[PDB]
C-alpha cells in the first residue's frame, strides 16, 4: 500500500474509536432509518471509507476528510438534533478534524 493509503487507514482506525458502538460503522439501512435513501443522496459510513482506502480511492488527505465530513452532515440532516446520532456525529465532526489537524 502507499503512504496516503497507511496516513488514511491510521486516521480510520482513530475516528472509528470515537464510534464505539458502531453507529457509524456501516451504511445505514432503510429498515433502521426509515426512508433515508429517499433522504440523504450521497450516504457515506466508515465502512465504505474502508473500502475506498482499500481501493486506492482517495488520491489526497482532503478526499478522506469530505467524505468523513458527508458522514456527519447526512447523519445531521436526516435526525433531529435531539438524538443519539445527531449529537454523535456533530462531536465527531469536530473531534475527528481535530485530530487529523495534529
Ligand atoms: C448513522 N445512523 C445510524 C443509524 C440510524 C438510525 C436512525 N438514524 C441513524 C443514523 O443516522
Amino acid at each position: 500500500s502507499t503512504p496516503i493509503q497507511q496516513l488514511l487507514e491510521h486516521f480510520l482506525r482513530q475516528l472509528q474509536r470515537k464510534d464505539p458502538h458502531g453507529f457509524f460503522a456501516f451504511p445505514v439501512t432503510d429498515a433502521i432509518a426509515p426512508g433515508y435513501s429517499m433522504i440523504i443522496k450521497h450516504p457515506m459510513d466508515f465502512g465504505t471509507m474502508k473500502d475506498k482506502i482499500v481501493a486506492n480511492e482517495y488520491k489526497s488527505v482532503t478526499e478522506f476528510k469530505a467524505d468523513f465530513k458527508l458522514m456527519c452532515d447526512n447523519a445531521m440532516t436526516y435526525n433531529r438534533p435531539d438524538t443519539v446520532y445527531y449529537k454523535l456525529a456533530k462531536k465527531i465532526l469536530h473531534a475527528g478534524f481535530k485530530m487529523m489537524s495534529k
